[PDB]
């Protein structure tokens, strides 16, 4: 199936995507934030939000990726080649997971709609030609 | 952090580990079990349930790990190498891949409660010594 992650969160990959790379914190950074803001009702008994659920899926998912590079890094690969496989993961997988993280943290502290409006709002921007195109970037507010 | 993905649906990893391994299906029946009775929820506009949400993460998930195999695959890595690889992968990450859809479709189909009281009998079962216990194993109905 063609399943886009974001898409039952009013949002969509592409708008994800328009935006650089160095927008996302670092992962450690949205990790503590996690903790710091939810860690509670993470580790709880209760749903909460599909943003918890997606939230936990996210970070279960890196720790199997984490404990697979750890396998073959201790068990098979050599040191050079373990660096490259490592390298690819962050660039891909790792940005991939930080996206979630901050789209989920992001909706949970400052609310879904406006996190939706704030990627909409720079989708737009970014697809507009230079010549009418506004100078500065529409904002949302950062996490702690 | 310590996530138990089960936790929020009144489960345990520890009850999922009780299984025998050639309980849950093939990870490819399991998905053509969810395409063919969600395949229109799960790529819709609408949470539908907590299920849906964790099989779309589960699969996404799946996606990019396949993706990653893919790209060692053909860049990094002998064929040997690659084929012990993925071995690891499906005998455990794989294996948790199908609990995981197992455990979502499971709950759609047949109730939470149900797969709940399912996974706490059968740990019951193979908890109780063998003079004691029952020949036959809980069954999910």
């Amino acid at each position: 199936m063609d399943i886009d992650p974001y898409k039952e969160f009013g949002s969509s990959y592409q708008l994800l995507n328009f935006l650089p790379l160095d927008f996302f914190p670092d992962l450690n950074a949205l990790v503590d934030t996690a903790t710091a803001l939810y860690e509670e009702e993470l580790t709880g008994r209760e749903h909460c939000s599909p943003h918890h659920t997606a939230i936990r899926q996210a970070l279960v998912c890196w720790d199997e990726l984490t404990k697979l590079i750890a396998w073959m890094s201790s068990n098979i690969t050599s040191e050079q080649v373990r660096t490259i496989i490592v390298n690819h993961v962050n660039d891909t997988w790792g940005l991939k997971v930080r996206q979630s993280l901050w789209f989920h943290l992001s909706c949970l502290t400052f609310g879904q709609h406006t996190v939706q409006e704030f990627l909409v709002s720079f989708g737009v921007w970014i697809r507009t030609p230079a010549p009418a195109r506004p100078p500065n970037a529409p904002i949302l507010s950062t996490l702690p």
